[PDB]
């Protein structure tokens, strides 16, 4: 009945709820690894601690839920800040778990010890510390918990050190506690509720748009009830664009930048209802461009600094953006009759499938495959089974023109780190996820993008995972060299060329199924096969290079 | 029409609503000095940075508002950092503005820059940022004033170097936000409150325990109908203590410290509703010895770091405790009567009334004046028109045993820090903020503590602030000579012994009413002249040194 | 005249005499390729912001000189991270350039922006600081260079936000300033000096122990003739070893990790004079297992906190190494001769040939290629135009035991970090440091490791750097599997076989030639091919997992 410190740390784990990890071993983490063995709780272990924290971060994203990362002392904890920084930026809830230098051979000089681990992920993590004492274990793993899992979600490192890991105590001297956290997020004052309500009925042209928050809580029944009695036109952002998949047609916005061409049309917003959207990168900033400077803006975020950050705001509520749907929808349930939008609906509709006719009728697969028919090979295939992870620059642009018209499970795209490559460790652990939903998750990332993480071919093969990772292949880092021809001249392009590699080839030496593709009829047959199969696959996809994205060219 | 980044900083204070300032000069921050003359807004000048940032820590703390401190580049800024971390235990909420070496003339080894401040503040402010352009500088003004007054509330550290404030740009380019940011705070899910409700009605023998977020928000309305409506008796930690002061006494608990005797009465709580009061120093920690291990607790935080830090709870909230309160004072008015908790509450007040009593029967003014007798003398003049300010260490803990039988109007203690010295700045600030609520502050302070900011007896002549400064003279630094008595022995005192100084003749030298007084009756005629007058005071207590005040055994 | 922030990098680059940058690009710094285009500054660009991280690391370390490595904004930046680290506790000199947000778009939740990069850098840097004006460049990247170069040695991070290099200024309005930073480091003090050899001359088995510092500096010449005059034999750390390849074989020593044995052959030296070589993991710590508790230890480093860190010291000199052996040298260049220590040396050498024969009876191929054998058939090619990186765990262990017989140009391995996977663009760092030097790089790595940094095969091709990279397969994390079975149990291994994978087959889809090996006869064939060949090579060489390296017996 004495036990380690890491079976102190999976008991406790266990407990919360959690189910698995993704990680990479290490002797100073064996306790956690032998724990997890003993109680059968998978270790997903990849080809690089990047890889595996990118993993939680997509398992927690595609399942709603808390992500695990385990890595070891040293540079295990250095090759998995990119993961804590990218779940920074984006909101959303991991643990980082990292051995760290034993306490008592502090100052020795030796093996993997000597960085300052907690003031390394101070600047990019909702909480950082180093543990002290094997007896707290259980009590600071749980309130590392609740710290990513409350609002706003976002990552944690919790270092914990070889001695204090190797450490065995009575197991009845230290008591597992259980995550007690309310499910349910704070709502608004009534007051502010009645209010925003007010300014929505009397709205001619309202919409909502949703950001990472709404989709962390996932209150899609409630989000549902309040717009189908409201009737307002819901857009999201990226990360918010999933849980628009539920809402009728008429209801159904797409990604905010479709806001984009609404002020030519006559047609800009008067009333922008901001759930958990911030200004910023995904919003036009304070441009007024997607949410216009003459609407009023009501937001809604659990971070107050947010609240009009880049503009001004006629109503902030520093609310959780869950608790607040299931507010609006509880108070709209009670009201006898909204106001009819259907032609403003319409209008939203229609300016949406005007975006899009005018890309089809502008782009040609005459001489090379065009990015926008490749996109619609694989819009084809997406509905509530699928969980889209978008990576690479200019793919990711051509991508999400597809996507506002399907209804995915899930879409992880790339939030405000922008990070190259991040995508492959996202989709792994989003494949993890997905297997208890009965989702199929397919990567549509680019060819330098890809190489980041290629050896994960490696771990899908091991592991059994079927992801599908297509990449959009147009020999270069493409956006980069866009910015070159178009920002300094066309005689300026360095260091952005990839005239090199064969991607299936590399996948196929790894063990998963490759394809090369370079046509419309070519790439659905292969994506088609590919989906048939459960198996991990590499759809190695030629595309036309010059053609620039409406999102580049705004 | 063109005006100076300091200008810009000035009419974004002024549009928030701040109407003084704490501070000490600098060059580097002369352009808001000179844009508060030109608008009439006070800045409190110090004779220290550290009074400047502990009085608006006081003002914030007496005024349920935002304190803003002013401070000039380098020594400014690290004289400051006392008060920041103060403010940062205590939930304060508190703008510090400071200067900073200009971004021009960066790395050129020049005066009072080299230091980087905002990495210093970042592990004790909610957010610290340095301002990079001029046109920033609202913005970024009211984002930090959000950060500070949203929950949990807490310091803010915004760093403006020379050149920013200086540099003068067209006022019609720049615009001046309003604070929009509800008065409101988020309440429980229904289902939450629902359950706290039931667990309420259940219990034989609750109480609620009130903490510094109850304190910020001042919620009074709503806390005497839910209070009213279900009978139940109220604690506070020291900083929730004046927030008991509308309530009727059957249902003042006073100070949770005086839960301390219940488990040997066979009275242990059942049922505990802690409301911004954190399991920790005031609490009890996780020992059970105030908050029962056999209670069920409903805790109710801004943090869910907090929740069930150091002990299992049944239900754990994230809300606002202010929401909280107005969430359950709507409740309780619109369900079925409660149980009558007469009886209950006549305990409570039983157990009080031993513990005072047993401490009265034990203190003898025979040979010296006894702490607790001198306490009393302070009490008589305790009500809704005093606010009082405790410093030092056996004076604050002999001062609370009165505290509870009296209805402050302020009660500002040492908080987490426990740093001796920091009330002589935070009752001038009080001062100040009780001049609108008219207020008059008492500062009970040790003769150890006074010497920390004895300078201020200049500022409280020169601003006419009518500060009554009691010093608690037992010719030491009293508790940590206790310390080295019990913990070490009788003949091992050390660095704690203070057998010098007239601090009533240092008070009169800077033109303050100097009083020294041993005994009862002249201490009692010396407290009861100073009030009689609006100017500045300063009481030397001459007290026995050698009683153990029953808070230092437990 | 008007000149971007970038130009003013790039020129201040040059006037200090670097020749190569290592990164990948992005926007951000975009300026900065288009300087170096237009003044045929070559940039290696990566797959991965880690591996050009690493190369700057290789390229330095392999060099003796300043590695520079440049990444774009957020994700390039904490990319780099793993070589920040690294280089900070190796002692290696890279000025690490990153771009970062716009100063003028400050807080508005845009692209890349909002990392802390120098509070993230601070802790395991000489100096990090972010640029606040385009005027400042050349001041501030002159600055870095001195900080990254002088002892002892370390990484930089200089932050340069967007608009500050995309600024244009009048170029005549800031100066560009030289590289003002003497090339000899300071010495001794006469009266240390005098010490350190009135206890070398009255030792009777003295050692001299090289760190480091010794390899960055590179005073060969002057080590030379102190070894000839005092006739003491000289041992190194990793990092110091290729220092020894210009000395006689009588006062070679080789690895440190030698000294174990010679407590029991009553031979333990009674003096050390440790020559930027620290306490810690290479070293033995404070455990007297290598630098005996009963020697007198004569320490010079230039950071007062590493003298006598775990152990007592007779004397502890702050003082830059090549400056010291400089001064050394100059001091036994004048005074009486010393005392002949032949038989001591004769006794050192003897002691070697012991453990390596010791190694090679216990050691068998009969069912699969031994460790031991595969680091046999590398070093027959071993020598002054070869540098040897070395990665994977076990690896790198079994490599060692052969290392100190021959006299690499260079010898790059891990350090106290131990970080899997760095030696991928370390060596191809090394390998464009190499060039000019006309020598060969060699990688010899884990299968495990590889898998870090694989896709740098395709940057090997798309420059034609004729790194060989050798993997020894033992189809496992190796090291940690060891630590399974030895530390826990038998039956307890989890998460630490890796039974999949064509490593050959990833290079060659890569463009690199590929080759399988699994024995003595066809191994040595495959790496004499390789090295008649200026091609990027992978040699995948199936190896038995179970023998355990006389390093992993003694921890
Ligand atoms: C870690 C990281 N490194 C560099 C960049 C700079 N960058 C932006 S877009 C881009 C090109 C991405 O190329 P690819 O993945 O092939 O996608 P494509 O644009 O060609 O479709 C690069 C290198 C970045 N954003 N993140
Ligand atoms: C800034 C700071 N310095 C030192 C201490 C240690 N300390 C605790 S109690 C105490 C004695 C305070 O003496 P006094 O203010 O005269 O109060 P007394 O206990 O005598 O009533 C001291 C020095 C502290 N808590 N904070
Ligand atoms: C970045 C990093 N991750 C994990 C570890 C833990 N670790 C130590 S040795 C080892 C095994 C290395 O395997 P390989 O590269 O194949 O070399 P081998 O020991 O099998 O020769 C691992 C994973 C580490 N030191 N660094």
């Amino acid at each position: 009945a004495m036990i380690t410190g890491g079976e102190l740390v999976v008991r406790t784990l266990i407990k919360a709820g959690v189910e698995h990890l993704f990680g990479l071993h290490g002797a100073h983490i064996d306790t956690i690894f032998q724990a997890c063995l003993d109680h059968d709780v998978p270790i997903i272990d990849t080809r690089h601690e990047a890889a595996a924290g990118h993993a939680a971060e997509g398992y927690a994203r595609a399942g709603a839920k808390l992500g695990v990362a385990l890595v070891t002392a040293g540079g295990g904890f250095t090759n998995a800040v990119t993961p804590i920084a990218n779940a920074w930026l984006d909101r959303t809830p991991v643990l980082f778990l990292t051995g760290s230098g034993a306490l008592r051979d502090d100052e020795t000089n030796t093996l993997q010890a000597g960085i300052d681990q907690v003031a390394m992920a101070a600047p990019i993590t909702k909480w950082a510390h180093r543990v002290m004492a094997t007896e707290h274990i259980p009590r600071l793993v749980m309130q590392a918990i609740r710290a990513a899992l409350s609002a706003p979600r976002g990552p944690v490192l919790l270092d914990l050190p070889w001695d204090i890991l190797m450490n065995q105590i009575d197991e009845d001297s230290v008591i597992i506690p259980d995550l007690v956290l309310s499910a349910h997020g704070a709502r608004p004052d009534p007051a502010d509720l009645d209010q925003a309500l007010a300014l929505l009925r009397k709205a001619e042209r309202p919409v909502i748009v949703l950001g990472s928050e709404a989709s962390r809580t996932a209150r899609k029944t409630a989000l549902s009830a309040f717009v189908a009695a409201t009737g307002v036109p819901v857009f999201a952002d990226y990360e918010g664009l999933s849980m628009l998949s539920g809402l009728p047609d008429a209801m159904r916005g797409g990604l905010v930048q479709n806001l984009y061409s609404f002020a030519k049309a006559d047609a800009a917003p008067d009333l922008v209802l901001m759930l958990g959207a911030r200004f910023g990168l995904n919003t036009g900033h304070g441009s007024g461009q997607l949410i216009p400077h003459s609407a009023q803006v009501i937001q809604v975020d659990p971070d107050a600094c947010e609240l009009g950050r880049l503009q001004g705001i006629a109503l902030g509520i520093v609310a959780d953006v869950g608790g607040t749907i299931e507010a609006l929808a509880q108070a709209t349930a009670q009201d006898a009759a909204w106001p009819d939008r259907g032609d403003w609906c319409a209008k939203v509709t229609d300016l949406a499938q005007e975006r899009y006719a005018s890309i089809a009728a502008k782009s040609s697969s005459e001489h090379a495959l065009h990015p926008f028919h490749a996109s619609q090979v694989i819009a084809k295939h997406v509905d509530a089974g699928v969980t889209v992870v978008a990576d690479g620059a200019l793919t990711y642009l051509w991508l999400s023109e597809v996507m506002s018209r399907v209804k995915p499970g899930g879409f992880l795209c790339h939030g405000y780190l922008g990070s190259m490559g991040v995508g492959f460790g996202t989709a792994l652990g989003a494949q993890v996820a997905d297997l208890e939903a009965g989702r199929r998750t397919i990567l549509v990332t680019g060819d330098g993008s890809v190489g980041y993480s290629i050896g994960e071919f490696d771990t899908l093969v091991r592991k059994q995972l079927p992801l599908i990772v297509i990449i959009m292949n147009n020999q270069s880092w493409g956006a980069t060299l866009h910015f070159q021809q178009l920002a300094v001249g066309p005689n300026r392009v360095t260091g952005t060329r990839l005239e090199n590699g064969s991607y299936h080839g590399v996948a196929a030496a790894f063990g998963a199924d490759g394809y090369h593709v370079d046509s419309v009829e070519s790439f659905s047959a292969a994506l088609a096969q590919a989906l048939a199969h459960n198996r991990p696959a590499c759809i190695n996809v030629a595309v036309a290079l010059d053609p620039i994205p409406p999102e580049e060219l705004i």
